[PDB]
């Protein structure tokens, strides 16, 4: 019931930095994690490449090179190998390209890999942020709705070694429903990655609130569902776009218990007691005692 | 589209203090609000009496004296008369007793009164915190489940002068569902009152997080639905129980724009621009664009 | 002993925008203040012009036109006349040019004007941020050390109507010495303006902390000296440079009691009770009971 | 220059819990620390016994029994032996009793012990909080001024293995002067321990800000001097008095990087890069470039 959770924040991944170069950066973090008694580490969203949805692509082949067609392929394999021989689980985000009867499905995906190196769960991003068309005035695009489709796995919770773990991806953390669906399935840890620019072209009047909104989302989510949470950023200046840092780990009371302070590759860690979830879920947010779903119907109407 | 919103926090209300004496304290806060240009003021939950759910009543007549059988009665009419003279809307919380079909219904209620002095809408607390039977191992009782039954009006949003306003009551502001049903109805302002002790007998290890949790709830709710909000506390040491202060007014971005600093009757105000809601709702939380209600059905299961 | 204090935040002042146009904006904030019961309003640093220290100047006369030689001149007079007509006091920031003994002295200055329109006191910025020579790596210079010389008035505290008021200017708020010198002179209100860019050329890894460090400074300084404080930003996108919003009013406990949420001209207000300073200064920070100046001599060495 | 720093918070220490028992608890935290790669661990103020200044003592022998006459004694020795075996330095707080020509001196002290087990520095509390004579209404007393005299070593900074470290004890963290004296001496880490009740009898209206004021002091102190910091609480319900938790580690930007979330013995850790102090100290708070001590003379008047 007690474990050490970590977050492996990434600094920038350049457009032509290789997957072999990224994996090497991930392995060094696993190594750092293992010297600090870590048992599970969270890596960022789209952790194997630069954040490619910042450009408008005119070439499908070029677009497809940023997606994984297997997991892991030969180059990502050492990550898996290293993490199991260290006996450390991990959450990895990546772009997923699958071919169904000749039709190409694209997803922004994350997976949970237990301490033995078994993939025990997958999640695909349901809330895809940004815009649809190329928008000339932006200094950088945000075309996730063009490069991915909404996930089709719902928000699942999985058994990973001792814990019940749910996943979120980036913008999903901002929606109370993401958290609540996994809270209703008894997640003890909700975790995921993000790439969050500190400039937003259509509403630049919120730019100086980027960290505030990120942390607000993580603290409320955890508190409302009594779940430990963790958010691992890919951060700093990547291809000219400044990505938010403040990767974090948060208690079931919404307290931030660990926080990064660099914009580089950085491992933060926190001791997690999975029975601490009880302080909320057996008390103020004891859902059978207090929740009232018969009056929340509008939320699930579509 | 622009208004000055206030919160009229109350300091304690002794069990012996009369409704006439309380009403005189509410009047003095409307005079203050008038002096600062206020157009609408939010008063606390159960604002006419001490917080009677802290005791276990055996005398049903004694329990009934804390309820209102009409709104306003004679004792509460001067509040209505003076607010309608000054042109100020208000939100008032009070304990309501209504007989229907052979049942004496008891509800923890709030109403919205417009600047003409008309009662435009009611809400009756849906999430009742605490417990139903006397519990000897707690130092003070929290018998809201025994003295009230959950509201039967859903979470409605009403036009009040120029604004779409929704109400919550106390513990409701902790549940993201509360805010999201009203957000989906296009509430611009969401407001209500509270009595929140700073000591929680069953989980006293969260007592120094009382203010944190209260503010976290208001900030995240406002942010997620792009709504201004306001919470009016009844605060300080009331009958030997300390109630949290930190009454507040919050912008649509989650920023706290006004906060009380005393534990006495105290008026705080803020400038509200109802078009600021679009900064979130036509953008990051543009629901038609990004919300995914098709994957949230677990939230509404009962 | 009780008043309503206001902050008058300015959005951007263009390079071609006139002193007459900038005074009409100030005047509109004064009347918005008067409708909300305000007795004193704080305006930003260098409130009459754009923030000219972002540029390297070659033509002295060109530089000199940004400075005041009189306070007020014919164009700034109506601000003083209207403020005294409404009976509101104000803090105004502006660039001052004084020729004395063959030396052209340039100061970044602020004045207190009481409700009757009397200039009661001046302060000249002591801590000038930035650099003294043009530096090539910045999109905007920060030449305060070239365009100004450090103030020669110390950190004075003045009587202004009922209150003991001290002034700071911009970066001064970051030094605990600023606040403490005024606290040791009894200041009850410490106030001043700022122009703070949300990008810091030499340590851009702290840009997402801009609001955090501005508010941290204001809360700590207030708390430590048991003083109300107020900071008025000149904010938003100015001449290509984005300046931080979050103008604020803070209580003697360090609580933020009012905060701006727009990057445009905006008035915020708060009730101030000059006797609340005692909660801190007769108790935890009772300087005669607890301060130990015998061990602080290194702070004053030079 | 890189290290793993920790805080060993303590849960309650009963009046008759023996030093052997406390030492045993300390040893358990050192094991935990070692498993997380820690190099240095900070323990609380007065970490060997219950917080004995809460009571009125009338017997000298009774008071004396809570003081160390040697450091370490036999019972405390195994803390030093294990720490040194593990290669972990530590900061320990304890009550010091020394007899100088028949006169008893009493200090509330803390020592820095390097990874070899050598005591390399001591500090004695300079700002003793609380009242000087018994005050009947208080539920618990705060008689530090009676049981200790103010320290006589000023605020020293010492070399501890790779690092420059300064100490503070409890209420000392609230005075900007504590932090500034050690920042002016180059401290890279400023650390120390505390016992902070969440109820304050004379000003109970700040009790819901107890965590707020603690963290604010820590964040502000660190940010202004460019130092990593750490505060180690002895927390929870000790002899009927609830002590604040929220032990923390803080970066030189004032960001909290590690926070405790229980009110029991707990170890938190953070990676520290002693070269990070430069982000502030070479730039915004470049003392040589920016500070003006010539106008800070009132701070040192006495
Ligand atoms: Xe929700
Ligand atoms: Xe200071």
């Amino acid at each position: 019931r007690q474990m050490i959770l970590a977050v492996g924040q990434q600094g920038p991944i350049a457009r032509a930095e290789t997957r072999e170069q990224v994996v090497g950066r991930l392995l060094d973090m696993l190594t750092n994690a293992a010297s600090r008694g870590v048992n599970f580490i969270v890596f960022p969203e789209l952790a194997l490449t630069t954040f490619f949805p910042r450009w408008h692509f005119t070439d499908e082949a070029e677009l497809d090179s940023f997606y994984e067609t297997e997991m892991p392929g030969p180059v990502v394999r050492p990550l898996f190998e290293t993490a199991a021989e260290l006996g450390i689980g991990f959450n990895l985000g990546y772009a997923e390209l699958v071919v169904e009867g000749g039709v190409k499905r694209r997803f922004n995906t994350s997976i949970l890999v237990d301490k033995s190196g078994k993939i025990v769960g997958k999640y695909r991003k349901i809330h895809l942020p940004g815009h649809k068309e190329y928008e000339a005035y932006r200094p950088f695009q945000h075309l996730e709705k063009r490069y991915f489709e909404p996930g089709d796995l719902g928000f699942p919770v999985y058994d990973v070694d001792a814990a019940k773990m749910g996943m979120f991806i980036c913008n999903d953390r901002r929606w109370p429903e993401t958290w609540r669906v996994m809270g209703l399935k008894g997640a003890e840890i909700i975790c995921g990655g993000y790439n969050t620019p500190t400039h937003n072209p259509p509403v630049p009047q919120h730019d100086h609130l980027t960290s505030f909104h990120h942390l607000l989302s993580m603290q409320a989510g955890s508190y409302q569902n009594g779940a430990w949470s963790a958010a691992a950023g890919k951060v700093g200046m990547e291809e000219g776009c400044m990505l938010l840092g403040h990767s974090c780990i948060v208690a079931p009371t919404g307290e931030i218990v660990a926080l990064t302070t660099t914009l580089e590759d950085e491992v933060i860690t926190a001791a997690l007691d999975l029975d601490r979830c009880r302080e909320l879920r057996e008390h103020i947010f004891n859902f059978k005692a207090h929740r009232q779903p018969q009056h929340y119907g509008l939320i699930a109407e579509f």
